[PDB]
């Protein structure tokens, strides 16, 4: 089937997502409302249930308002059974709106809906080519108290009913208990509790494949992406395994959120979305479009840095899902100003490299500080918003034109308030300029493109200001004054004579497992996949098209490999480098290591003959090993994903600069479960 397909739920760079509050978008039945101090009408007090439901969004994607705006993808509230408690943190009561306290995995939320109400949902969605994506948050249950199991609903956690256990009397070890973190480090926030969340140990077997389980059933009922709560609070080893059982089962677009300031950059940021298995939500994005176009904290040099180091640090960056605001922070429109800085906001987000999400009521100018007062209900429904005409004619170009959804991104022409950029994928191509100053023109003068000779008129039509580009030879313009906050979008669409790769997923998987391809170009007869220099053809491709070709992962040693294509005609593709494929199912194994001395600036790392264990190569050892709360210095322990069933081998070492220090003795080897955890308890052999 084509890229552009609702049934591509591997990829997501040609979808437009709407990111809903469930509660607070329509309350299309009230007969499932909560009732008591738990419920809010009148969503004046907005720490309580206002009423909206999943009926109410099938609504508005009935009556067309979601579909009239261009969306092709919402992102939902955590549908899983919450608490019902109503906590009074300090005068103020609180309720689980949010889906984010998980009670019951295995069953729904009944305010939102029930499980009728949640097949009929996928069914509206997809019927109307609307992806879902839902949110998990597999680092918590609810807020507990293990002094006064009076409180909440003492963080229990049920298996479809059954009850496993609570924050008290947790004899099983369902959860940790080593205070709360002051996130002064990632090993302190990741053991210790998020405030007061019941924090799960997913070392425990129990918790890991109930989870595990969890999402399947969840996949089973037709989500189409998955959006994991607190990935920078987990260990990153499980999530690996987490990550390679969705993908070895029904792989779908996951995506996760780590949080990221101002100018603040971080490199396990980085390293967690190139080797997770799972993008992130680009806050790098977010902030410095923000500074720019709205605290006008930056110009627009940094803007086109930001552009330009995305292009590299990311390795997939065509799966990051950008934004302008959200629930984590305040509305990107205020009092003291105009629509204009959101308008072209939300016109740069739009026409940019990644898979835009829009949070709701962006479109209806909604204002507000930070939670709860970002949670508001959407006010009105008037499809006539300028900023909803925006999203209206820009939305679908995503999923006609090849070059906004996978094109690079080229700044043609720049200036202190002004910027014009390219995205282009083969022939087709996108230039977009914006001029985000009010009061005065900006001549261009000398612009050239990739846009064939002619006179392109604005995609946006003129209402953000946007005039029609003459072209001439050498895809060079005459000259022209972009007005004050102008904006314009102008295109071009042709086939793909060579086939070209613009994204795949998953990227990661053993092999056997069916991924994706999506370009332009491949042609209508089979042609050839290149896993590394294995090339791949038969029956073992699934699928091929000329925008799409899904084809199976060769039996080949675990490791990093390129992918390439080539159609029946030899023409080969561009390279689409670092696919992991696992040496197969994985399992999490905590390896803890007794009696490592080390110096100041040494740490003690891993590594084995698996490539999950960086195959001998002490560049790619597992590592630097934690050392201050499961297990204090001079013990390390990591949670690491290896092969299941497997006998792996395997050497602790120190690391300092360029010097390495290998254990002595002979390579400890370790026979791996199939299921559930293990954890190794060893000695520093000198
Ligand atoms: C509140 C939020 O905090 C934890 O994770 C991140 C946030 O996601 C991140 O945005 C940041 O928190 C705020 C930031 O400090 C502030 O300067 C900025 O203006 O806005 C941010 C959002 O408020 O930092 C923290 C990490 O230090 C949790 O991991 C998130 O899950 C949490 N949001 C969840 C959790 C709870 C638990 O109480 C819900 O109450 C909340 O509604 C839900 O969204
Ligand atoms: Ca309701
Ligand atoms: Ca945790």
């Amino acid at each position: 089937a084509p890229d552009t397909s609702v049934s591509n739920k591997q990829n997501f760079s040609t979808d437009v997502i709407y990111q809903i509050f469930t509660d607070r978008f329509s309350d299309g039945n009230p007969a499932n409302n909560p009732t008591g101090a738990a419920f809010d009408g009148s969503c004046t007090n907005l720490r309580l249930y206002c009423g909206g439901d999943w009926q109410g969004i099938i609504n508005k994607i009935n009556d067309g308002y979601l579909t009239g705006m261009g969306i092709t993808a919402i992102w939902i509230s955590q549908p899983v059974e919450n608490i019902y408690s109503v906590i009074n943190y300090s005068g103020v009561n609180n309720t689980a709106y949010h889906g984010l306290w998980a009670r019951d995995f295995k069953k729904t939320n009944p305010a939102y809906g029930t499980m009728q109400d949640f097949k009929n949902l996928i069914d509206t969605a997809h019927a109307h080519n609307i992806k879902v994506i839902i949110d998990f948050a597999p680092n918590h249950t609810s807020p507990a108290s293990s002094d006064d199991p009076s409180f909440a609903e003492n963080g229990r956690l049920y298996d479809n009913g059954n009850l496993l256990g609570g924050y008290t009397n947790d004899t099983q070890n369902l959860f940790h208990h080593y205070g709360g973190t002051d996130f002064s480090t990632i090993e302190n926030g990741i053991y210790k509790n998020l405030y007061d969340l019941a924090d799960l140990n997913h070392n425990n077997s129990s918790v890991d494949v109930y989870l595990k389980d969890a999402i399947k059933m969840w996949l089973d009922l037709g989500v189409d992406g998955i959006r994991v709560d607190a990935v920078k609070h987990m260990p990153f080893g499980w999530q690996k395994s987490f990550m390679a059982t969705i993908n070895n089962y029904k792989p779908v677009f996951t995506f996760g959120e780590w949080f990221l300031g101002v100018n603040e950059i971080s490199p396990e940021y980085h390293q967690f979305a190139n080797e997770s298995g799972m993008s992130l939500l680009d806050f790098r994005f977010a902030q410095k479009a923000r500074q720019v176009f709205r605290d006008n904290t930056d110009n627009m040099y940094g803007l086109k840095a930001m552009l330009e180091g995305s292009e590299v640090d990311y390795a997939q960056v065509n799966d990051q899902v950008t934004f302008i605001d959200n629930h984590d922070m305040e509305r990107f429109h205020t009092s003291n100003g105009d629509r204009r800085k959101l308008e072209q906001a939300l016109a740069f987000t739009l026409t940019s490299r990644g898979v835009p999400a829009i949070y709701y009521g962006s479109e209806q100018y909604m204002s507000g500080g930070n939670d709860p007062d970002n949670r508001a209900r959407l006010p009105s429904f008037s499809t006539t918003t300028t900023a909803y005409q925006v999203i209206q004619k820009l939305a679908p170009l995503r999923k006609s034109n090849p070059a906004i959804a996978y094109g690079s991104t080229h700044e043609r022409w720049i200036n202190n308030d002004v910027i014009i950029y390219e995205r282009k994928f083969g022939n087709n191509v996108a230039v977009v300029a914006i001029n985000r100053n009010m009061n005065t023109p900006a001549s261009i003068t000398g612009l050239v493109t990739s846009l064939p000779r002619g006179s392109y008129n604005d995609v946006l039509g003129g209402i953000l200001n946007g005039n029609t580009l003459t072209v001439g030879a050498g895809g060079a313009a005459s000259n022209f004054t972009l007005a004050p906050g102008g904006t314009a979008v102008w295109q071009y669409t042709t086939d793909a004579t060579t086939p070209i790769i613009g994204n795949v997923g998953p990227m990661m998987a053993k092999p056997g497992v069916t991924i994706t391809i999506d370009g332009r170009g491949f042609g209508s007869g089979k042609g050839t996949v290149y896993f590394g220099t294995t090339a791949v053809t038969g029956a073992d491709i699934v699928a091929w098209e000329d925008t799409q070709i899904q084809v199976k992962i060769p039996a080949v040693p675990g490791g990093i490999y390129d992918i390439r294509v080539a159609n029946a005609a030899g023409a080969a593709s561009n390279i689409y480098d670092n696919f992991e494929v696992l040496t197969g199912d994985q399992v999490t194994v905590r390896f803890v290591i007794n009696n490592a001395t080390t110096a100041l600036g040494q740490n003690v790392f891993l590594t084995g003959n698996v490539s999950e264990l960086g195959n001998w190569d002490p560049n790619n050892a597992i590592g630097p090993m934690y050392n201050q709360v499961v297990y204090q210095y001079p013990t390390w322990y990591y949670d690491v994903s290896v092969p299941a069933g497997q006998t792996i081998e395997f050497k602790f070492l120190k690391k300092q600069g360029s010097t390495v220090t290998w254990e002595g003795g002979a390579n400890r080897t370790f026979t791996t479960p199939t299921s559930g955890t293990a954890t190794v308890n060893v000695n520093w052999q000198p």
